[PDB]
Protein backbone atom coordinates (compact mmCIF):
# COMPACT_ATOMS: atom_id res chain seq x y z
CA UNK A 1 0.00 0.00 0.00
CA UNK A 2 2.79 2.64 -1.10
CA UNK A 3 2.03 2.94 -4.53
CA UNK A 4 -0.91 2.69 -7.15
CA UNK A 5 -0.63 -0.38 -8.62
CA UNK A 6 -0.84 -0.45 -12.90
CA UNK A 7 -3.15 -3.42 -13.16
CA UNK A 8 -5.69 -0.65 -10.50
CA UNK A 9 -8.81 0.15 -12.80
CA UNK A 10 -9.55 2.78 -14.91
CA UNK A 11 -12.58 4.27 -15.77
CA UNK A 12 -12.52 5.62 -18.96
CA UNK A 13 -15.68 7.08 -19.68
CA UNK A 14 -14.41 11.02 -19.76
CA UNK A 15 -11.79 9.41 -22.35
CA UNK A 16 -14.64 8.09 -24.78
CA UNK A 17 -15.01 11.56 -26.35
CA UNK A 18 -11.52 12.10 -28.10
CA UNK A 19 -11.26 8.34 -27.85
CA UNK A 20 -14.26 6.79 -29.03
CA UNK A 21 -14.39 3.14 -28.85
CA UNK A 22 -12.01 2.87 -25.89
CA UNK A 23 -12.72 -0.25 -23.56
CA UNK A 24 -15.05 0.54 -20.27
CA UNK A 25 -12.35 -2.39 -18.77
CA UNK A 26 -8.96 -0.63 -18.81
CA UNK A 27 -6.36 -1.00 -16.15
CA UNK A 28 -3.38 1.77 -15.39
CA UNK A 29 -1.00 -0.64 -17.47
CA UNK A 30 -2.86 -1.00 -20.81
CA UNK A 31 -3.72 3.15 -20.67
CA UNK A 32 0.31 3.59 -20.08
CA UNK A 33 0.85 1.59 -22.91
CA UNK A 34 -1.75 3.04 -25.16
CA UNK A 35 -0.14 6.72 -24.00
CA UNK A 36 3.38 5.42 -26.02
CA UNK A 37 5.02 4.42 -22.60
CA UNK A 38 7.00 0.98 -22.32
CA UNK A 39 7.59 -0.05 -19.03
CA UNK A 40 9.12 -3.21 -19.48
CA UNK A 41 8.42 -4.80 -15.88
CA UNK A 42 10.78 -2.75 -13.65
CA UNK A 43 11.69 -1.86 -9.71
CA UNK A 44 13.45 1.20 -10.26
CA UNK A 45 11.39 4.01 -8.17
CA UNK A 46 8.91 4.68 -10.99
CA UNK A 47 6.52 1.48 -10.84
CA UNK A 48 3.22 3.73 -12.24
CA UNK A 49 3.19 7.33 -13.61
CA UNK A 50 -0.13 7.47 -12.40
CA UNK A 51 -0.12 7.95 -8.44
CA UNK A 52 -2.68 7.82 -5.37
CA UNK A 53 -4.63 10.59 -3.98
CA UNK A 54 -2.69 10.52 -1.02
CA UNK A 55 0.51 10.77 -3.25
CA UNK A 56 -0.45 13.63 -4.48
CA UNK A 57 -1.54 14.91 -1.45
CA UNK A 58 1.80 14.63 0.28
CA UNK A 59 3.59 16.20 -3.37
CA UNK A 60 1.15 19.22 -3.48
CA UNK A 61 4.04 21.57 -4.28
CA UNK A 62 4.60 19.95 -7.44
CA UNK A 63 0.55 19.70 -8.61
CA UNK A 64 0.75 21.19 -12.15
CA UNK A 65 -2.87 21.53 -13.72
CA UNK A 66 -2.38 20.33 -17.59
CA UNK A 67 -5.06 20.66 -20.51
CA UNK A 68 -4.86 20.10 -24.09
CA UNK A 69 -7.88 21.28 -26.29
CA UNK A 70 -8.08 20.14 -29.98
CA UNK A 71 -7.68 23.44 -31.86
CA UNK A 72 -8.40 21.93 -35.17
CA UNK A 73 -5.30 14.16 -33.05
CA UNK A 74 -1.59 13.74 -35.32
CA UNK A 75 -3.35 16.09 -38.46
CA UNK A 76 -4.65 18.79 -36.06
CA UNK A 77 -2.48 21.70 -33.68
CA UNK A 78 -3.12 21.19 -29.65
CA UNK A 79 -3.54 23.87 -27.19
CA UNK A 80 -1.44 22.77 -24.38
CA UNK A 81 -2.77 24.52 -21.14
CA UNK A 82 -1.14 24.96 -18.17
CA UNK A 83 -2.37 26.06 -14.57
CA UNK A 84 0.80 28.88 -14.76
CA UNK A 85 -1.41 30.71 -16.87
CA UNK A 86 0.79 29.28 -20.25
CA UNK A 87 -1.20 28.44 -23.62
CA UNK A 88 1.33 27.05 -26.43
CA UNK A 89 0.36 25.70 -29.66
CA UNK A 90 2.30 22.57 -31.03
CA UNK A 91 1.51 21.98 -34.51
CA UNK A 92 2.25 18.95 -36.29
CA UNK A 93 3.39 20.24 -39.71
CA UNK A 94 -4.39 34.05 -20.28
CA UNK A 95 -0.47 34.06 -21.70
CA UNK A 96 -1.66 32.36 -25.67
CA UNK A 97 1.72 31.50 -27.68
CA UNK A 98 1.12 30.69 -31.79
CA UNK A 99 1.67 27.30 -33.12
CA UNK A 100 5.02 25.77 -32.97
CA UNK A 101 6.31 22.26 -33.82
CA UNK A 102 6.80 19.74 -30.73
CA UNK A 103 10.81 20.11 -31.12
CA UNK A 104 10.37 23.50 -30.00
CA UNK A 105 7.25 23.46 -27.61
CA UNK A 106 8.97 20.59 -25.57
CA UNK A 107 11.82 23.57 -24.74
CA UNK A 108 9.39 25.75 -23.48
CA UNK A 109 7.98 23.08 -21.13
CA UNK A 110 10.88 22.18 -19.50
CA UNK A 111 11.65 25.80 -19.08
CA UNK A 112 8.51 26.68 -17.29
CA UNK A 113 8.01 23.50 -15.18
CA UNK A 114 11.94 24.15 -13.63
CA UNK A 115 11.10 27.68 -13.41
CA UNK A 116 8.00 27.23 -11.51
CA UNK A 117 9.11 23.78 -9.62
CA UNK A 118 13.13 24.64 -8.57
CA UNK A 119 11.79 26.08 -5.51
CA UNK A 120 9.34 23.74 -4.56
CA UNK A 121 9.86 20.29 -5.05
CA UNK A 122 11.62 17.69 -6.30
CA UNK A 123 9.11 16.66 -9.04
CA UNK A 124 6.00 17.53 -11.47
CA UNK A 125 2.54 16.54 -10.77
CA UNK A 126 0.37 16.82 -13.51
CA UNK A 127 -3.56 17.39 -12.23
CA UNK A 128 -6.16 16.27 -14.88
CA UNK A 129 -9.56 16.40 -15.90
CA UNK A 130 -8.76 13.51 -19.09
CA UNK A 131 -10.68 13.25 -21.80
CA UNK A 132 -7.85 11.80 -24.13
CA UNK A 133 -5.66 14.47 -25.90
CA UNK A 134 -3.78 15.03 -23.07
CA UNK A 135 -2.27 11.78 -22.06
CA UNK A 136 -2.05 11.27 -25.87
CA UNK A 137 0.39 13.99 -26.10
CA UNK A 138 2.34 13.51 -23.43
CA UNK A 139 5.02 11.21 -25.70
CA UNK A 140 5.43 14.05 -27.29
CA UNK A 141 7.53 15.81 -24.35
CA UNK A 142 8.10 13.01 -21.77
CA UNK A 143 10.69 10.44 -21.60
CA UNK A 144 10.57 8.11 -18.81
CA UNK A 145 13.03 5.31 -17.61
CA UNK A 146 14.55 4.27 -14.13
CA UNK A 147 15.06 6.80 -10.97
CA UNK A 148 17.80 8.94 -11.79
CA UNK A 149 20.04 11.77 -10.20
CA UNK A 150 21.21 15.52 -11.59
CA UNK A 151 24.28 15.18 -13.64
CA UNK A 152 25.45 18.67 -11.88
CA UNK A 153 24.13 17.34 -8.53
CA UNK A 154 22.64 14.97 -5.81
CA UNK A 155 18.70 16.22 -6.37
CA UNK A 156 16.65 13.70 -8.59
CA UNK A 157 16.68 13.59 -12.35
CA UNK A 158 13.45 15.36 -13.49
CA UNK A 159 14.26 16.62 -17.25
CA UNK A 160 16.49 14.59 -20.34
CA UNK A 161 18.50 16.66 -23.07
CA UNK A 162 18.78 14.43 -26.24
CA UNK A 163 21.32 16.87 -27.70
CA UNK A 164 23.98 15.95 -24.44
CA UNK A 165 22.28 12.50 -23.58
CA UNK A 166 22.12 13.85 -19.85
CA UNK A 167 20.02 14.35 -16.84
CA UNK A 168 18.99 17.16 -14.72
CA UNK A 169 16.78 18.43 -12.02
CA UNK A 170 14.54 21.36 -11.72
CA UNK A 171 17.71 23.74 -10.92
CA UNK A 172 20.28 22.86 -13.80
CA UNK A 173 18.21 21.51 -16.78
CA UNK A 174 18.65 24.86 -19.01
CA UNK A 175 18.38 23.79 -22.62
CA UNK A 176 16.93 20.37 -22.09
CA UNK A 177 14.02 19.58 -24.14
CA UNK A 178 12.34 16.54 -22.02
CA UNK A 179 10.00 16.15 -18.95
CA UNK A 180 12.05 12.84 -17.37
CA UNK A 181 9.80 10.55 -14.87
CA UNK A 182 6.66 12.94 -14.47
CA UNK A 183 3.63 11.86 -12.49
CA UNK A 184 0.28 12.65 -12.89
CA UNK A 185 -3.56 12.27 -11.29
CA UNK A 186 -6.87 11.97 -13.02
CA UNK A 187 -9.39 13.96 -11.10
CA UNK A 188 -12.37 12.77 -12.97
CA UNK A 189 -11.14 9.08 -11.60
CA UNK A 190 -12.25 10.64 -7.85
CA UNK A 191 -16.43 10.10 -8.81
CA UNK A 192 -18.20 13.24 -10.30
CA UNK A 193 -20.96 13.85 -11.91
CA UNK A 194 -20.91 15.94 -14.84
CA UNK A 195 -17.92 17.90 -16.37
CA UNK A 196 -14.91 19.98 -14.64
CA UNK A 197 -16.86 23.78 -14.64
CA UNK A 198 -20.08 22.47 -12.78
CA UNK A 199 -17.95 20.93 -10.51
CA UNK A 200 -15.61 23.72 -10.37
CA UNK A 201 -17.91 26.68 -9.95
CA UNK A 202 -19.53 24.83 -6.86
CA UNK A 203 -16.89 25.96 -4.75
CA UNK A 204 -15.05 28.80 -6.85
CA UNK A 205 -16.07 31.79 -8.00
CA UNK A 206 -12.66 33.44 -8.72
CA UNK A 207 -11.80 31.37 -11.59
CA UNK A 208 -13.13 31.93 -15.00
CA UNK A 209 -14.00 29.99 -17.53
CA UNK A 210 -12.13 32.14 -21.20
CA UNK A 211 -12.58 28.45 -23.02
CA UNK A 212 -8.44 28.28 -23.54
CA UNK A 213 -6.76 24.69 -22.63
CA UNK A 214 -5.23 27.59 -19.46
CA UNK A 215 -8.70 27.98 -17.89
CA UNK A 216 -9.52 24.75 -17.65
CA UNK A 217 -6.01 23.54 -16.37
CA UNK A 218 -6.33 26.59 -13.67
CA UNK A 219 -9.98 25.08 -12.82
CA UNK A 220 -8.42 21.30 -12.88
CA UNK A 221 -5.73 22.22 -9.93
CA UNK A 222 -8.09 24.62 -7.60
CA UNK A 223 -10.99 21.41 -7.55
CA UNK A 224 -7.83 18.97 -6.90
CA UNK A 225 -7.33 21.55 -3.41
CA UNK A 226 -10.80 21.82 -2.90
CA UNK A 227 -11.13 17.59 -2.59
CA UNK A 228 -7.45 17.28 -1.12
CA UNK A 229 -7.06 20.69 1.53
CA UNK A 230 -10.58 22.29 1.86
CA UNK A 231 -13.08 19.60 2.40
CA UNK A 232 -10.98 17.12 3.63
CA UNK A 233 -7.72 18.12 5.83
CA UNK A 234 -4.84 16.23 7.32
CA UNK A 235 -2.78 18.08 9.45
CA UNK A 236 -0.66 15.13 10.25
CA UNK A 237 1.09 15.13 6.71
CA UNK A 238 4.44 16.48 7.32
CA UNK A 239 6.32 18.73 4.81
CA UNK A 240 9.91 19.08 3.77
CA UNK A 241 11.88 22.35 5.16
CA UNK A 242 11.79 24.48 1.55
CA UNK A 243 12.93 28.17 2.36
CA UNK A 244 12.58 29.66 5.45
CA UNK A 245 9.98 27.62 7.65
CA UNK A 246 12.05 27.50 10.90
CA UNK A 247 12.93 31.33 10.85
CA UNK A 248 9.34 32.28 10.08
CA UNK A 249 7.71 30.44 13.18
CA UNK A 250 10.43 31.32 15.34
CA UNK A 251 9.30 34.62 14.47
CA UNK A 252 5.62 34.68 14.98
CA UNK A 253 6.64 32.97 18.61
CA UNK A 254 8.78 36.42 19.13
CA UNK A 255 6.29 38.64 17.77
CA UNK A 256 3.12 36.90 19.45
CA UNK A 257 4.54 37.54 22.99
CA UNK A 258 5.74 40.79 22.44
CA UNK A 259 2.39 42.19 21.37
CA UNK A 260 0.50 40.61 23.71
CA UNK A 261 2.93 40.98 26.96
CA UNK A 262 2.38 45.23 25.84
CA UNK A 263 -1.11 44.88 25.13
CA UNK A 264 -1.39 43.64 28.55
CA UNK A 265 1.38 46.16 30.10
CA UNK A 266 -0.56 49.25 28.25
CA UNK A 267 -4.18 48.98 28.73
CA UNK A 268 -3.77 46.30 32.17
CA UNK A 269 -6.98 43.95 30.82
CA UNK A 270 -8.08 42.06 33.47
CA UNK A 271 -9.12 39.04 30.94
CA UNK A 272 -7.62 37.92 27.68
CA UNK A 273 -9.78 35.43 25.36
CA UNK A 274 -7.57 33.37 24.11
CA UNK A 275 -9.76 31.73 20.67
CA UNK A 276 -8.15 29.41 18.32
CA UNK A 277 -5.82 26.77 18.20
CA UNK A 278 -6.95 23.77 20.96
CA UNK A 279 -3.69 23.44 21.67
CA UNK A 280 -2.48 26.38 22.58
CA UNK A 281 -0.23 27.85 25.45
CA UNK A 282 0.12 30.70 27.33
CA UNK A 283 1.90 33.35 25.14
CA UNK A 284 3.12 35.30 28.55
CA UNK A 285 3.45 32.98 31.15
CA UNK A 286 4.25 35.77 33.40
CA UNK A 287 1.13 38.15 32.83
CA UNK A 288 -1.36 38.73 35.93
CA UNK A 289 -3.99 38.53 33.57
CA UNK A 290 -7.13 35.53 33.89
CA UNK A 291 -6.06 33.64 30.55
CA UNK A 292 -8.91 32.04 29.29
CA UNK A 293 -9.10 29.17 25.57
CA UNK A 294 -11.52 28.25 23.92
CA UNK A 295 -11.06 25.70 20.99
CA UNK A 296 -11.61 26.37 17.32
CA UNK A 297 -9.28 24.69 14.42
CA UNK A 298 -7.77 26.69 11.57
CA UNK A 299 -10.57 26.94 9.22
CA UNK A 300 -9.96 26.18 5.80
CA UNK A 301 -12.82 27.06 4.13
CA UNK A 302 -14.74 30.35 4.82
CA UNK A 303 -13.47 32.55 7.60
CA UNK A 304 -15.68 32.13 11.18
CA UNK A 305 -18.57 34.24 11.12
CA UNK A 306 -17.39 35.76 14.96
CA UNK A 307 -21.73 35.27 16.09
CA UNK A 308 -21.22 31.31 16.00
CA UNK A 309 -17.98 31.78 17.82
CA UNK A 310 -19.60 32.98 20.64
CA UNK A 311 -22.64 30.60 19.81
CA UNK A 312 -23.13 28.77 23.27
CA UNK A 313 -26.96 27.23 22.42
CA UNK A 314 -28.99 26.28 25.69
CA UNK A 315 -26.68 28.26 27.81
CA UNK A 316 -24.97 31.66 28.18
CA UNK A 317 -21.35 32.06 26.74
CA UNK A 318 -18.21 33.90 28.03
CA UNK A 319 -18.35 37.73 28.26
CA UNK A 320 -16.54 38.64 25.01
CA UNK A 321 -16.83 42.38 25.53
CA UNK A 322 -14.48 42.23 28.76
CA UNK A 323 -11.05 42.21 28.67
CA UNK A 324 -9.35 41.75 25.27
CA UNK A 325 -9.71 39.16 22.58
CA UNK A 326 -6.63 37.16 20.81
CA UNK A 327 -7.40 35.81 17.38
CA UNK A 328 -3.69 34.43 16.22
CA UNK A 329 -4.50 33.25 12.91
CA UNK A 330 -7.70 32.16 14.01
CA UNK A 331 -9.66 33.81 10.47
CA UNK A 332 -12.94 35.41 11.49
CA UNK A 333 -15.31 37.38 8.92
CA UNK A 334 -15.13 40.68 11.53
CA UNK A 335 -13.24 40.60 14.75
CA UNK A 336 -14.68 42.70 17.56
CA UNK A 337 -13.06 45.82 18.66
CA UNK A 338 -11.51 44.69 21.40
CA UNK A 339 -8.54 42.76 19.55
CA UNK A 340 -5.63 41.66 19.10
CA UNK A 341 -5.16 39.79 15.67
CA UNK A 342 -2.87 37.78 13.85
CA UNK A 343 -4.15 37.11 10.38
CA UNK A 344 -2.00 35.13 6.96
CA UNK A 345 -2.25 37.30 4.20
CA UNK A 346 -2.93 34.62 1.25
CA UNK A 347 -2.37 37.21 -1.46
CA UNK A 348 1.48 37.24 -0.77
CA UNK A 349 3.86 35.64 -3.19
CA UNK A 350 6.18 33.23 -1.56
CA UNK A 351 7.49 30.02 -2.24
CA UNK A 352 5.28 28.38 1.08
CA UNK A 353 1.96 29.80 -0.20
CA UNK A 354 0.44 28.39 -3.32
CA UNK A 355 -2.54 29.24 -5.07
CA UNK A 356 -5.57 28.25 -3.77
CA UNK A 357 -10.01 27.82 -3.95
CA UNK A 358 -12.21 30.64 -3.76
CA UNK A 359 -9.02 33.40 -3.40
CA UNK A 360 -7.54 31.43 -0.67
CA UNK A 361 -4.39 30.07 -0.50
CA UNK A 362 -2.67 26.63 0.80
CA UNK A 363 0.02 28.09 3.02
CA UNK A 364 2.42 24.98 3.48
CA UNK A 365 5.25 25.27 6.15
CA UNK A 366 5.20 22.24 7.96
CA UNK A 367 2.14 21.30 7.06
CA UNK A 368 -0.73 22.63 4.40
CA UNK A 369 -3.48 25.32 5.62
CA UNK A 370 -5.73 26.15 3.38
CA UNK A 371 -6.37 29.38 3.97
CA UNK A 372 -9.78 32.12 3.25
CA UNK A 373 -9.30 34.89 0.76
CA UNK A 374 -8.09 37.84 2.75
CA UNK A 375 -10.56 40.47 3.01
CA UNK A 376 -9.97 43.83 4.62
CA UNK A 377 -13.30 44.23 5.72
CA UNK A 378 -12.60 41.77 8.25
CA UNK A 379 -10.33 44.52 10.47
CA UNK A 380 -12.99 47.69 10.32
CA UNK A 381 -13.20 48.11 13.85
CA UNK A 382 -9.62 47.61 14.35
CA UNK A 383 -6.18 49.53 12.88
CA UNK A 384 -2.81 48.09 11.71
CA UNK A 385 -0.25 47.35 14.82
CA UNK A 386 2.99 49.46 14.15
CA UNK A 387 6.35 48.20 14.80
CA UNK A 388 7.74 48.45 17.78
CA UNK A 389 10.15 46.48 20.20
CA UNK A 390 9.63 46.35 23.84
CA UNK A 391 11.90 44.67 26.98
CA UNK A 392 11.92 45.19 30.33
CA UNK A 393 15.07 43.20 30.67
CA UNK A 394 17.77 44.79 32.38
CA UNK A 395 20.83 46.41 30.72
CA UNK A 396 23.70 43.85 30.89
CA UNK A 397 25.73 42.51 27.66
CA UNK A 398 27.32 38.75 28.42
CA UNK A 399 29.80 37.50 26.29
CA UNK A 400 29.51 41.39 16.38
CA UNK A 401 30.71 45.17 16.14
CA UNK A 402 28.67 48.30 17.45
CA UNK A 403 26.88 51.53 15.77
CA UNK A 404 24.99 53.01 18.44
CA UNK A 405 21.01 52.31 18.34
CA UNK A 406 18.74 55.41 17.24
CA UNK A 407 14.87 54.55 17.28
CA UNK A 408 11.60 56.03 18.45
CA UNK A 409 10.42 52.67 18.74
CA UNK A 410 13.05 51.04 21.13
CA UNK A 411 10.65 51.20 24.27
CA UNK A 412 13.32 50.60 26.96
CA UNK A 413 14.59 51.95 30.35
CA UNK A 414 18.23 52.90 28.20
CA UNK A 415 16.62 54.29 25.71
CA UNK A 416 14.15 56.62 28.12
CA UNK A 417 17.38 57.66 29.95
CA UNK A 418 18.66 59.08 26.98
CA UNK A 419 20.64 55.88 25.09
CA UNK A 420 20.44 52.66 24.39
CA UNK A 421 22.66 49.45 25.67
CA UNK A 422 24.43 47.15 23.77
CA UNK A 423 22.04 44.09 24.95
CA UNK A 424 18.77 46.61 23.75
CA UNK A 425 20.39 47.61 21.03
CA UNK A 426 21.14 44.03 19.54
CA UNK A 427 17.93 42.39 20.79
CA UNK A 428 16.27 45.38 19.04
CA UNK A 429 17.55 44.56 15.47
CA UNK A 430 17.29 40.44 16.22
CA UNK A 431 13.47 41.26 17.09
CA UNK A 432 13.12 44.30 13.87
CA UNK A 433 14.38 41.13 11.55
CA UNK A 434 11.91 38.60 13.07
CA UNK A 435 9.32 41.26 12.49
CA UNK A 436 10.20 41.77 8.94
CA UNK A 437 10.56 38.22 8.43
CA UNK A 438 7.08 37.53 9.86
CA UNK A 439 5.63 40.25 7.89
CA UNK A 440 7.55 39.07 4.33
CA UNK A 441 5.71 35.67 5.05
CA UNK A 442 2.26 37.03 4.41
CA UNK A 443 0.99 37.94 8.40
CA UNK A 444 -0.78 40.88 9.36
CA UNK A 445 -0.85 42.66 12.48
CA UNK A 446 -4.20 43.86 14.15
CA UNK A 447 -4.45 45.84 16.93
CA UNK A 448 -7.87 47.86 19.46
CA UNK A 449 -7.75 51.51 18.12
CA UNK A 450 -7.09 52.16 21.93
CA UNK A 451 -3.38 50.43 21.70
CA UNK A 452 -0.84 53.30 22.47
CA UNK A 453 3.24 52.47 23.07
CA UNK A 454 3.28 55.66 24.59
CA UNK A 455 1.75 53.82 27.74
CA UNK A 456 4.71 51.42 27.85
CA UNK A 457 7.18 54.30 29.08
CA UNK A 458 5.79 54.16 32.97
CA UNK A 459 5.89 50.67 33.28
CA UNK A 460 9.40 52.31 33.65
CA UNK A 461 9.52 54.37 37.13
C1 LIG B 1 -21.56 26.21 25.23
N1 LIG B 1 -20.41 27.06 24.97
C2 LIG B 1 -20.43 28.16 25.93
C3 LIG B 1 -19.16 28.94 25.77
N2 LIG B 1 -18.98 29.45 24.40
C4 LIG B 1 -18.46 30.70 24.42
O1 LIG B 1 -18.49 31.34 25.47
N3 LIG B 1 -17.74 31.15 23.35
C5 LIG B 1 -16.88 32.28 23.46
C6 LIG B 1 -15.71 32.37 22.72
C7 LIG B 1 -14.84 33.45 22.89
C8 LIG B 1 -15.15 34.47 23.77
C9 LIG B 1 -16.32 34.40 24.48
C10 LIG B 1 -17.19 33.33 24.32
C11 LIG B 1 -19.24 28.49 23.32
C12 LIG B 1 -20.43 27.59 23.61
ZN1 LIG C 1 20.90 19.39 -10.37
ZN1 LIG D 1 -11.19 27.87 -8.74
ZN1 LIG E 1 19.12 48.68 27.89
Amino acid sequence: PTHLSVDTKFKTEGLCVDIPGIPKDMTYRRLISMMGFKMNYQVNGYPNMFITREEAIRHVRAWIGFDVEGCHGTNLPLQLGFSTGVNLVAVPTPLMYKGLPWNVVRIKIVQMLSDTLKNLSDRVVFVLWAHGFELTSMKYFVKIGPERTCCLCDRRATCFSTASDTYACWHHSIGFDYVYNPFMIDVQQWGFTGNLQSNHDLYCQVHGNAHVASCDAIMTRCLAVHECFVKRVDWTIEYPIIGDELKINAACRKVQHMVVKAALLADKFPVLHDIGNPKAIKCVPQADVEWKFYDAQPCSDKAYKIEELFYSYATHSDKFTDGVCLFWNCNVDRYPANSIVCRFDTRVLSNLNLPGCDGGSLYVNKHAFHTPAFDKSAFVNLKQLPFFYYSDSPCESHGIDYVPLKSATCITRCNLGGAVCRHHANEYRLYLDAYNMMISAGFSLWVYKQFDTYNLWNTFT
